């Protein structure tokens, strides 16, 4: 059986994909658990089965349902959007994490702006991924959240183990999960702490209507979405940056006219490889996705960079393109009913970033060999370790 993940390597899609999304769209695959998979890799089926709701996410966690990769957090933290709205909590949370908060812009501007001084004072080699991609992430989400900036290093501490994607349970995983939600426990107990995602969560709390809510819950919440923001943010600018550091007239295009640099950033999600594996679903029902006839209780795995390098949706699809006619209608923030909340988000947080590095360091490139990139492995990003440049 063809196994996945095929590559660890996040600048350069396999030649594999194209071959087998033309002739095989949807593929039987071995996940690292021994399980079996279909793996789906055209535009057409990808949306298919993000938009078929008996494709299940939250099904994925059932006991005895074959897995992409072992949990490293609790079964019911994989239905956290539902929780969060069964609770009545939804439009808090996305108050909370919205680009658009009063100052935020501002914070985020003169947060990157300041971790590139340092970088430029220090003297090349930099590495944008520790300490420009990932610091920005951090600090961006702390503000987000409410929670002091001198937290966001040790809750950051968590997430190469929390986010590993293994074929075995992690003891590690456990114990720090258990210590974060301690920690964020005592954020809502906190008086102080009245800003905010923790700071409304915090009022609601305290609010009788909010009883049947566990404290489980509200602290899960802030541990989640940390480490969902922060991940993603930190992993995707990381391999953008790389992406644009390998396009010199882009990168120069962009410094020129930088009302250009969203167009750019959502071409720069389109074609990321940031996720490791296939977005996973359970069917719960029979159901039809190609010549296949995917049947109740198996895994299928829905690959973004498939349909984002799809040429029947997305023309020249290799290519960066800033006039493209439905920019984003791309899946890198996936599709239907789990569509990503932080969207909005994660694209300030890039364009802020990018735009930044842009005027700071109009000559970067790589100050190694591609080559010597170390992606890491068995994780649910692809990420190099350390992303060294000079300018
Ligand atoms: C460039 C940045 C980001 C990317 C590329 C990204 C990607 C994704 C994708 C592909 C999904 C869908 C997963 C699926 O359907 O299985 C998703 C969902 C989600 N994202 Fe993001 N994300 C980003 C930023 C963020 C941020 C900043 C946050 C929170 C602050 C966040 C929180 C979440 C949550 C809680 C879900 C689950 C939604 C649900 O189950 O309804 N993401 N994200
Ligand atoms: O953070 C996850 C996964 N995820 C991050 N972006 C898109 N999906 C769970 N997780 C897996 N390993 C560690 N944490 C998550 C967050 C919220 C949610 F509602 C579901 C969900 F799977």
């Amino acid at each position: 059986l063809l196994e996945v993940p095929f590559s660890a390597r996040g600048d350069r899609i396999p030649d594999a994909v194209a071959e087998l999304r033309t002739r095989e769209p949807i593929r039987k695959v071995r996940t690292i658990t021994g399980a079996e998979a279909w793996l789906v890799s055209s535009y057409a089926l990808c949306t298919q089965v993000l938009e078929d709701r008996r494709f299940s996410m939250k099904e994925t966690a059932a006991a005895g349902a074959p897995r992409l990769n072992a949990l490293t957090v609790p079964p019911e933290v994989v239905n956290n959007m539902g929780n969060i709205a069964d609770a009545g909590l939804r439009k808090a949370v996305m108050k909370a994490i919205t680009p658009k908060a009063p100052g935020l812009e501002q914070f985020l501007r003169d947060t990157a702006n300041s971790l590139l001084d340092n970088l430029i004072t220090e003297g090349a080699p930099a590495d944008l991924r520790n300490d420009f991609a990932d610091p920005l992430a951090t600090a961006l989400h702390c503000k987000v959240l409410g929670i002091p900036q001198e937290d966001g290093p040790k809750l950051f501490r968590s997430l190469s183990i929390a986010f590993m994607s293994s074929a075995d349970p992690i003891p590690a995983a456990k114990i720090n999960w258990d210590r974060d939600i301690e920690y964020m426990a005592g954020i809502l107990e906190n008086p102080n702490i009245t800003t905010g995602l923790m700071g409304e969560l915090s009022r609601l709390r305290k609010d009788p209507a909010y009883s049947h809510v566990s404290d489980e819950l509200f602290a899960t919440i802030g541990v989640t979405f940390f480490g969902a923001g922060v991940i993603s943010t930190g992993s995707f600018l990381t391999t953008a940056l790389i992406s644009l550091i390998q396009r010199p007239q882009l990168r120069n295009l962009l410094h020129e006219k930088p009302e250009l640099i969203p167009a750019g950033v959502e071409e720069l999600l389109r074609i990321n490889l940031s996720f490791a594996d296939g977005l996973p679903r359970l069917a719960t029902a029979d159901i039809q996705v190609g010549d296949v006839l995917v049947r109740k209780g198996e895994l299928v795995l829905v690959l973004l960079e498939g349909a984002n390098f799809d040429p029947e949706h997305f023309p020249n699809p290799g290519s960066i393109e800033l006039d493209r006619p439905n920019p984003t209608s791309h899946l890198a923030f996936g599709r239907g009913q789990h569509f990503c909340p932080g969207s909005a988000l994660g694209r300030r947080h890039a364009q802020i970033g990018i735009e930044a590095l842009l005027k700071k360091m109009p000559g970067v490139d790589l100050a190694v060999p591609i080559d010597q990139l170390v992606w890491r492995t068995r994780f649910q990003r692809r990420i190099p370790e350390r992303l060294p440049v000079l300018w």
